[PDB]
């Protein structure tokens, strides 16, 4: 198509329950949505950034700005657009992966709808539903965590993942293991909150049979993770460090990772995400799908992505009401601990206009 | 210090001549300056960022935004403050190294002025003056290049560095070797423009005894360079990959670099730049000072940095007049292929208000 313009929206949605990680506390989600307009039809992208630069350097105001003054203008100046051409057209601009993948997701969605083809079919889905886990924040007390972990297990979540940070690690997993025992799929995630100095502490998690420990060290610190691997029993999983398919190939070559978390926005797009999936598959490295507290737009695309063959561990693609009282799309709802892969053209879902409007804070049109 | 506030201002300065790298051409230089203000006095800082995210992901408006909504408020909220404590206070915020480095510089310069100590003293200077090199852009034609380098040599620049890119690589260096011969110190700089697939092409630079090749491959591709070093004779130098002392430690362990270009802003500040120097010194890795076309404030801090003991290759830190008709500061002027280390307390220079104001585009106070 040609790319007529992009409508860019800021959306603010109430969380059902405040969410705590090693980097802060959230109780509302502020996000950007993009509607790409083409002669052939519309498409939706969700940008995975947050309000400030706390998980990575990208954040809502920054992504809005690059999108509006560099990325979108570049795509608008282009003679031809396809989703694959987006990467080369924007290659001149360094970084901004999450912004780049928002835009690419919107162009992809417009392009597949026009061909009445699924995100799933495009990506190479091989199954119709996917097992879902849940990610449980840091709590103020051990019993609160216990009640909470008890809730999700009763709803049928198939695996539990505990946010951790210095001072909240060995106690919480021991608690969880004493209460629900050893058969429960359990893993932890530090969000870069430890250093190689903490290896003796993190080895105190050996005896608990965790599936993985996710990104214990800082995003640039790849050799560090290869080092840590040599000193702990729990397999290492990278999240923030995997910023591209090449990144994953390097981390694997260096013995820095055994299991990869794929998050599309963080790698610059669904298309690059599939490439991470294939690089990992070629080296024997299982992957699992990550979550950025997306609305139904992103959730739909992630559930599609999670259905690819090398997703061998349950992901973080929980049901909508894990985060949101009211999703802007048809919500995802757990069933036998699975979510079903969407079926129509494109994303397989679309915003319900009235619910979107209720949550829209700002709206802006970028054309020529 | 308790920190009162920071006056952040945008500055635009014209360039003596178009400067063209592998990512595009530039003819003005838009930059941000920072004025930290304490109850004692003030300090200056310069952000090395450009107008768009072409050299890295950071850019003028981005830096302005973080500085204003995150970086500076975090400083003002804090009790006592020191340059060293800036890092832990800003750590919370992922990336934005150049932004953080400007604000750190500005705070350093305040701390230091109150202690009547210069940058050179604080950083560990061992020399009074430093030798300088010149960086030469991509030209339209071979003779237009030879001409420009001819000129630079005569001005007395001790070394030449040539911008390169596919289509402008072996020919220009061949040309420069014929006109000026084997004895001039010569290096090239790709700014990211090749891939490992272009190895045979870059091996073609083997015959010409280049002292290094700066950043042939992408920023994120450290393993790539280790691989390249095995297929070419020219020593590899990294610029954009080196974002911190840890990054240099890692590039050196993986055998991905033989020589390291230090840029204070790129790496998150002068305090980190020193660390990078020291990690590189500890591994026998020579370093040389880079240049981001700074004003005189940036240049004054660079010349102090470039006088640490391990800076043993000539820096990119040219004289004020290489970029600017008029500099907002007493200009730096090439004397014997050298520049002199500033001598005043702190940065040892200050912007002269008559000229700053000529060149300021906008200005905001943050209290
Ligand atoms: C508040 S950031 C969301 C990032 C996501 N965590 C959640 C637990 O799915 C990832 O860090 O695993
Ligand atoms: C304005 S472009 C970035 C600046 C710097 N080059 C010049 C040669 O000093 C770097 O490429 O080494
Ligand atoms: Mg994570
Ligand atoms: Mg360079």
């Amino acid at each position: 198509m040609k790319l007529s313009g992009v409508e860019l929206r800021r959306v603010q949605m109430p969380l059902v329950a405040p969410f705590r990680t090693s980097f802060g506390t959230q109780s509302v989600r502020e996000l950007l949505l993009l509607r790409a307009v083409t002669p052939a039809g519309e498409g939706w992208g969700e940008c995975v950034t947050m309000a400030g630069p706390l998980y990575s350097s990208e954040y809502n105001d920054g992504a809005e700005h690059v999108l509006r003054h560099y990325l979108i203008p570049a795509l608008l100046a282009a003679e031809d657009i396809t989703a694959a051409k987006v990467t080369p057209l924007l290659a001149k601009f360094k970084g901004h992966r999450m912004a780049k993948g928002a835009l690419e997701m919107a162009v992809l969605d417009a392009e597949l709808r026009a061909h009445e083809r699924s995100f799933a079919a495009e990506l190479g889905s091989v199954r119709d539903s996917v097992p879902c886990g849940v990610s449980v924040g840091i709590m103020d007390t051990i019993p609160q965590l216990l009640d909470v972990v008890g809730g999700y297990l009763d709803e049928g979540y198939v695996r539990i993942k505990l946010k951790i940070e210095p001072g909240w690690d060995v106690e919480p997993v021991r608690a969880v293991r004493e209460r629900f025992g050893d058969d429960v799929l359990l893993q932890v995630d530090a969000n870069t909150a430890y250093t190689l100095g903490d290896a003796p502490q993190l080895a105190r998690l050996d005896p608990f049979g965790l599936l993985l420990i996710e990104q214990p060290l800082e995003e640039e610190d790849v050799l560090g993770h290869a080092e840590l691997a040599r000193r702990i029993q729990t397999p290492i999983c990278l999240d923030e460090s995997i910023v591209s398919a090449r990144a994953a190939a390097d981390a694997i070559k260096l013995g820095a990772v055994q299991i990869v978390n794929i998050k599309p926005g963080r790698v610059g797009g669904y298309l690059e995400a599939r490439r991470v999936h294939d690089v990992c598959a070629a080296h024997g490295i299982p992957v699992w799908c990550g979550d950025m507290i997306e609305t139904g737009l992103g959730r739909a695309a992630n559930v599609a992505l999670a259905s690819l063959p090398n997703f061998t561990l349950p992901g973080d693609t929980s049901a909508s009401d894990r985060y949101y009282k009211t999703d802007i799309t048809e919500p995802f709802v757990l069933s036998g601990g699975h979510l079903p892969v969407p079926t129509g053209p494109g994303l397989g879902v679309a915003p319900i206009p009235e619910l979107l409007d209720e949550v829209t804070t700002a709206k802006v049109w970028i054309g020529s």
